[PDB]
């Protein structure tokens, strides 16, 4: 049993994403989220993910010696798994033999998944959203626009410029924008990128300054998330991360992006409306 | 001793790349050179590599946990070290006690630097060049200029979007760019970027495409360079790598950037011309 997001198409994704004053509070798993028993960049851990809460995925796609494109965040195979060396001196098959580790450093009997099989897997259930490693930026474009997955695969980009290359190839891409300052919210504008096709990163930490940006970019209809895992979530226990999870969506973000997703629904769920404009993107599977 | 480069201020350093039909092919170290018992980005290296050939050295820097700039390729240790984790788990202390391995693993007796000690040590014998790990573009223009580094400390740059950033801040900086295709000779341009404020790295193979943008960049009194780390330098024998190292020259490419750096300069040296507009420019320490 699992917490879906219903979203059909890019007109849903768009108004997903679309700030409202209303606005459920969304949670993302950095990484896909881990814990004991479930690891980094793994189908198993997003689907543990999706058991306690709606959420979406933030994942790191890289390049096997095959050119196949895998989940793995590492330049190398040992913090998260029981291989060694880097991920592209190994065929995806030769991968297969590897196991993954949780954080705890625990083997699995999980393997490093395709890309391929998380964008399957996540079509009417979730969101995923690509970090960048050695995907080239036309190769990650032509991949979502080939599979039409564009309601459900989002990019991340560091800049307008590099949100520009992508949104001239595919106007129908969603972006995950980095904007922690009115400069970015300039540049951005200044590259053409309709604030409709972006939600925003705006840093792991709140300031007087970011909450200025976070009221530019509501402003402008765009949403706003705080990473958590260099942050509170590195607080020493789990009453103090709650905490933290708390004070971020009392202050007025809109997305955790954590390591500990489930932790933040857990937090947080005494702060989710019980009526939104946006209840009607979630169900269950 | 060693090979030198004299370059004195910012003027030597613009004039240095300015292409010229005489030019002498140049040499640069990706990730600073390696060898047996040479790590990739160590003192060591960088000083055994000058002993054979004057060459720029292109580096990685990335932060420790208290923000202390050191070089380092991989985001974790393992590979060109004996530490285990990610670089930024440690502070500057911590990784000191670590030590570096060579490619084929042998553990040496050299530490991982900082980019302080490389710059220190880099004045008036050659050029570094930052590529770009997670130091962010604000960082690194605030440290090269504090330490009046601007004649031999160059940023890469992927676009013409970065270059604008650090040209803004301080229009003394020296470039390599990206430039890649015609698309890219344009971005440059449009950003208004000093073509002399560049030397552009032009991928890692030679193709028809690739041979016009040199023409382009030529014409623009811009030197290219060519990467073999991914491509020559993983040729088989040393003789099959020497003769790759002159078909790049003999194509009419300024710079090879190389893990084999020594063996490039045994490959090419009968290429170097007697008589040059550039030979001021090398000295001998
Ligand atoms: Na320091």
């Amino acid at each position: 049993g699992m917490n879906t997001l219903q979203i059909s198409n890019v007109d849903d994704l768009i108004s997903f994403y679309q700030y409202a004053d209303d606005r459920i509070p969304l949670i993302s798993g950095h990484r896909g989220g881990r814990g004991k028993g479930y690891p980094e960049n793994s189908m198993e851990t997003f689907e543990n993910t999706l058991s306690y809460t709606p959420a979406t995925f933030e994942i790191d796609p890289r390049l096997t010696k095959d050119s196949v494109i895998v989940l793995f965040h590492d330049d190398t195979l040992e913090r998260t798994s029981n291989g060694t060396g880097k991920v592209s001196d190994y065929t995806w098959e030769e991968l297969q033999n590897f196991r993954l580790k949780d954080p705890e450093g625990n083997i699995t009997n999980y393997r490093i998944p395709t890309l391929e099989e998380a964008i399957r897997w996540a079509r009417g259930k979730t969101i995923l959203i690509l970090d960048k490693k050695d995907v080239p930026m036309e190769r990650t474009a032509q991949l979502i626009t080939d599979m039409q997955a564009e309601p459900y695969v989002m990019i991340t980009v560091h800049d307008g410029a590099s949100a520009r290359f992508f949104y001239e190839k595919n106007p129908n891409f969603m972006f995950e924008a980095f904007v922690k300052t009115k400069e970015a919210v300039q540049d951005y504008e200044d590259n053409g990128i309709p604030w409709s096709h972006i939600m925003a990163y705006v840093g792991p930490k709140i300031t007087p300054e970011v909450r200025e940006v976070i009221d530019m970019l509501h402003e402008r209809g765009v949403m706003c998330m705080i990473s958590t895992a260099p942050s509170d979530d590195k607080l020493s226990t789990p009453e103090s991360r709650a905490e933290a999870y708390r004070m971020i969506i009392r202050q007025g973000v809109d997305i955790i992006e954590s390591d500990r997703p489930i932790e933040v629904a857990e937090a947080i769920s005494s702060l989710i409306p019980v009526s939104s404009s946006k209840g009607k993107f979630f169900s269950t599977l």
